[PDB]
């Protein structure tokens, strides 16, 4: 019974004995501590985790009409991860929207940081600051910072909220090649008690004529605040009506418009020729969710700044949130003058983006940028464009390429499927937006069905390629034949994509005739339960949408709902009492041992435990990467990780299995079972939404 399964999994997630939450009531990234993949420690947490917590409590409210849990989750989010009687953005009022920030270039290796604050390109004007002040009386940013150190494992302490154990921390600072393995974690509120004397951590990342001042700064993740809005959209659809909290979700959707702006508010398209123009009015708005917005200031401090982001990843867009923020049906139109219009344009533009990126096979390709190379380089000749933004197959990050993970298929396509259903349910079956959502989800669903297996396991070679009955690699194509073997009670879902080509230039939906030069190979079957739970919701919302549109399930809708039912049954067999549990192998945990964390020469500082970094065990940086410094490895930067209960296993596996000459694990791979918060919520909400939308059909 899928309602009972939802409630059982809910109970497991909320059970204090299972370890998903800290003593402060904050959800961790994962129950387990030794994990490194986006946060670099399992008891960090993310705005992502909070947004999933809201989604979980909204579904609990639907069944029980007990909305006190959703409100407690919102309160806890606001207390610990939205930095709004403690002033956590203490100089935001000094922000100058006519000069929002000082330009610095991004660089292709972390080696090349700190980046000079040259001001080479004057920032354009910020058209939101005045409206937001008019609406709220303050420009204090109501968005989640993306990263907390929940247990104060890094030891920085919480500068601006003394009673909290959880600390605002950040990591990524140094461009497209700085993987999770390559950062230097640092406090968001840096008064220079840690880092380099009289400088803090700032001088790893930016250079000025003079030592940096103490400063605070935050960065959101736009997909997380949008998911929070998506959860509140659903809560209201399911009966929630407390205006005190709905107004907070509106305010978050209002400030989330900062993720619609070019990084330095340069006019969209203006640097196609390598020479940007400072934006004016709303002409630096691209009406998409770019990777972040960030804001910061001094800690006699009298200055503050904001940046949008120029790089857009399709997997961050949330059309349900955009619908929620632009329509009376959605109920969360923000109070600022132009917020409704902005989100209305954004919803349409997001659907155009997905159509533009729809590959020949059916997966959606990466995204687009207004700042080629992160320094407003001229666009390569013949690069495909979308509203004068240049196609990028790997938005923002190249290590690993950010659209190679299949999780960035199910996460956005789940929302496109939701919107398809939402449009059809109210009787919109003919708008251009409906037609784009419908086309994208139909094609994607049909794509995905070739690569997801239940009760059987696909045949693959050692590099992860699916094989056909002749033992040939399945390299995309429309009608792949994949050899299978029996695997009762198991499921297999891709983890990886390999891209080639580009979409045709976008000239509007009326001109769209496919992307026959854009191809993808799907590979690396996995048992990722989080990707699975997102996929099952995608199947269920798509199926429900075909019924709301046509009056019954289509042939493809039937396939989708039937596969969802079987996947939910197979996954339930893997519940271990803490969560849906599957082994996973980690090739990449060799990077717990690699000397690849860059520090500039001459830079020495104090970490949060008082330990000197980088310390003595350095090697020089790669000259080919243009730096002038050194590398250390993970546990040299983070010596506490050697005390983890799983560290001996991992270290012994490295010393007995890793072959440096071949670059391969030859006596077993590092193998883990993780209970990630977001993954367990994706699963739980899949049981619930199958119950709601398919029921006994
Ligand atoms: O020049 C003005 C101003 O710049 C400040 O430096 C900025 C950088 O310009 C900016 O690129 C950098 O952005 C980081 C961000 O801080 C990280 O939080 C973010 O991490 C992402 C992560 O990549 C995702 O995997 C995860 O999902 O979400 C987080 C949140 O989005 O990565 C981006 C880069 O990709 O942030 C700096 C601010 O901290 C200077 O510090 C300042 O002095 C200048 O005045
Ligand atoms: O950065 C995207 C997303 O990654 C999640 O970790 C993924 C990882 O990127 C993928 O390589 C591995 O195979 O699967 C894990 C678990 O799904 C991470 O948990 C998210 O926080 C993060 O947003
Ligand atoms: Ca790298």
């Amino acid at each position: 019974d899928n309602k009972t399964r939802f409630m059982q999994l809910y109970e497991q997630i909320k059970n204090p004995n299972n370890g998903y939450f800290s003593p402060e009531g904050i959800p961790y990234h994962s129950v387990e501590t030794l994990i490194c993949e986006a946060p670099d420690y399992g008891h960090m947490t993310t705005s992502e985790a909070y947004s999933y917590w809201l989604w979980l409590e909204a579904m609990y409210g639907r069944y029980t009409q007990d909305w006190s849990k959703l409100e407690a989750a919102w309160d806890n989010m606001e207390k610990y991860i939205i930095p709004v009687n403690n002033e956590e953005q203490p100089t935001m009022n000094y922000y100058n929207p006519s000069s929002p920030a000082t330009y610095a270039a991004e660089h292709p290796y972390p080696d090349l940081y700190p980046s000079a604050l040259t001001g080479q390109y004057p920032a354009g004007n910020d058209p939101l600051d005045a409206e937001l002040k008019a609406t709220y009386g303050s420009n204090e940013t109501y968005l989640m910072h993306w990263l907390l150190d929940v247990d104060n494992w890094y030891g920085f302490g919480n500068l601006l909220n003394p009673s909290h154990t959880a600390v605002y921390v950040n990591t990524y600072q140094r461009g497209e090649q700085e993987s999770v393995w390559e950062t230097v974690p640092h406090p968001s509120q840096d008064n220079q008690t840690f880092g380099k004397p009289n400088e803090g951590f700032m001088s790893l990342f930016t250079k000025e004529n003079q030592a940096p001042a103490p400063q605070w700064r935050y960065t959101n993740a736009t997909d997380a605040d949008a998911r929070a809005v998506q959860a509140m959209f659903w809560a209201r659809q399911w009966g929630y009506s407390n205006t005190n909290y709905l107004e907070k979700a509106k305010k978050m959707g209002d400030f989330l418009r900062y993720g619609m702006y070019d990084k330095y508010f340069q006019e969209i398209g203006s640097a196609a020729d390598g020479s940007p123009s400072r934006g004016a009015g709303k002409n630096a708005c691209h009406y998409l969710m770019a990777w972040y917005t960030a804001w910061g200031g001094g800690l006699y401090a009298n200055w503050a700044w904001r940046i949008g982001a120029s790089h857009v990843h399709q997997g961050y867009q949330n059309p349900v949130a955009s619908y929620a923020l632009s329509t009376a049906e959605g109920g969360l139109i923000p109070n600022s003058s132009t917020a409704r219009s902005d989100w209305e344009k954004a919803l349409k533009r997001q659907l155009e983006l997905y159509t533009w990126l729809l590959s020949s096979e059916g997966a959606v390709a990466g995204g687009a940028t207004n700042s080629w190379n992160g320094n407003y380089s001229a666009y390569p000749q013949n690069v495909s464009t979308f509203y004068e933004m240049a196609y990028t197959e790997a938005p923002v990050y190249h290590d690993p390429p950010s659209n190679n993970w299949f999780g960035m298929q199910v996460w956005p396509l789940e929302r496109v499927a939701e919107l398809y259903y939402i449009f059809a349910e109210k009787g919109d079956k003919s708008s251009e937006s409906f037609h784009m959502a419908k086309h994208v989800i139909e094609k994607w669903i049909a794509y995905s069905l070739d690569y997801v297996f239940v009760g059987e396991r696909p045949v693959t070679d050692e590099e992860g390629y699916y094989l056909n009955d002749a033992g040939e690699r399945v390299l995309g194509g429309q009608n792949p034949q994949i050899a299978v073997q029996s695997d009762p009670g198991e499921f297999w879902i891709p983890a990886n994509l390999e891209w080639s080509g580009q979409p045709d230039p976008w000239k509007g939906f009326d001109s769209f005739t496919g992307n026959p030069g854009l191809h993808v190979t799907t590979k690396n079957p996995s048992q990722d339960v989080g990707v699975l739970g997102s996929y099952i919701k995608t199947l269920v919302f798509f199926a429900a949408g075909t019924k709301a549109e046509t009056g019954g399930f289509t042939a493809l809708g039937n396939k989708a709902k039937n596969l969802a039912k079987e996947l939910l049954d197979a996954a339930w067999s893997k519940n271990d009492g803490i969560g849906i549990a599957a082994e996973e192998e980690h090739e990449d945990y060799i990077r717990y041992f690699t000397k690849e964390i860059y520090f500039p020469n001459g830079w020495s500082g104090r970490n949060g435990q008082g330990n000197t970094i980088p310390g003595p065990n350095t090697v020089p940086s790669d000259p080919a990467k243009g730096g002038n410094g050194v590398y250390i490895s993970h546990a040299e930067l983070r010596p506490k990780i050697k005390n983890d209960p799983m560290w001996p296993y991992l270290e012994n596996k490295y010393q007995t299995s890793w072959n440096p000459n071949t670059g391969k694990w030859e006596n077993g791979l590092p193998t883990f079972v993780y209970h990630r918060f977001w993954s367990q919520v994706d699963m739980a909400t899949a049981y619930a939404e199958y119950d709601r939308l398919i029921g006994n059909a």
